[PDB]
């Protein structure tokens, strides 16, 4: 099976990873207000959309596996057969699970976006080179993000132990195979902002919005390699998808 006969069928890696892109290049473009000689310099919003295009994608790309997988596992059906079905089986897991993961990542990562943007309602330029902030309002939407973090639930007997080295820091799994979106970032941005109605001179803010940039772009790097690991995962399929066809050829 060849690349094209991946896309024929229907699967096509590149369009879910290529809207995943778009979506972190849409997070990262925004842009707390500032300051640049005096002049108070507007922020940059996020276009939420950018990001409901990203799971749509992740969740049809694994529609289109499980197709695949299935017809392919169906004409498929001896040591090379259970060992070929044991593998399908395996597969399949990781489809769903990724799938699933990235999804609620993603939902995480359009929320943040979603702070970064509202709360630039609340920053604005008081004197010629002063700067207003209503931490506590801020503050609460931050809490808001926090308190309705999405929950992923994995797939059915998964090795729980394999995916807590697989996912990483920025994750955490149960015993009961749910994984959750540690708020250690989200705390520490919560945690930085002031008092409502306070105002702040230029150096004052820079050094805050310096602190609370390298949180958000610490955000973007958890998201960033769990998207790269969700690439290769893909990759993989591509390549099982490849070797059993070739065994099906085979075996007629």
């Amino acid at each position: 099976m060849t690349d094209d006969d991946l896309r024929a069928a229907g699967v096509d890696r590149r369009v879910p990873e290529q809207k995943l892109g778009a979506a972190i290049d849409e997070f990262a473009s925004l842009r707390l207000p500032d300051r640049i000689d005096g002049r108070f310099v507007d922020g940059r919003r996020a276009n939420l959309t950018v990001f409901d295009d990203a799971r749509v994608a992740v969740r049809g790309h694994a529609r289109a596996q499980r197709n695949l997988l299935e017809r392919l596992e169906t004409e498929l059906l001896d040591p090379i057969l259970q060992g070929l079905v044991d593998v399908i089986g395996q597969g399949k897991s990781d489809i769903d699970a990724y799938a699933t993961i990235v999804e609620g990542l993603t939902k995480y990562f359009q929320s943040v976006a979603d702070v970064m943007s509202k709360l630039q309602d609340y920053i604005s330029a008081k004197d010629d080179k002063n700067m207003k902030i209503d931490g506590g309002k801020i503050k609460a939407l931050i809490q808001q993000v926090i308190d309705h973090l999405p929950t992923m639930q994995l797939p059915k007997g998964a090795d729980i132990a394999r995916w807590r080295k697989e996912l990483g820091d920025a994750v955490s799994i149960s015993d009961s195979g749910v994984v959750t979106i540690n708020p250690d970032k989200l705390i520490k941005m919560r945690d930085s902002l002031p008092p409502d109605g306070t105002v702040w001179d230029t150096a004052r803010y820079q050094a805050w919005n310096t602190a609370f940039s390298g949180q958000k772009d610490n955000i973007q790097n958890d998201v960033q390699t769990l998207v790269e690991k969700y690439s290769h995962q893909n990759s993989n399929f591509d390549n099982l998808v490849k070797v059993l066809s070739g065994a099906i050829s085979t075996l007629t």
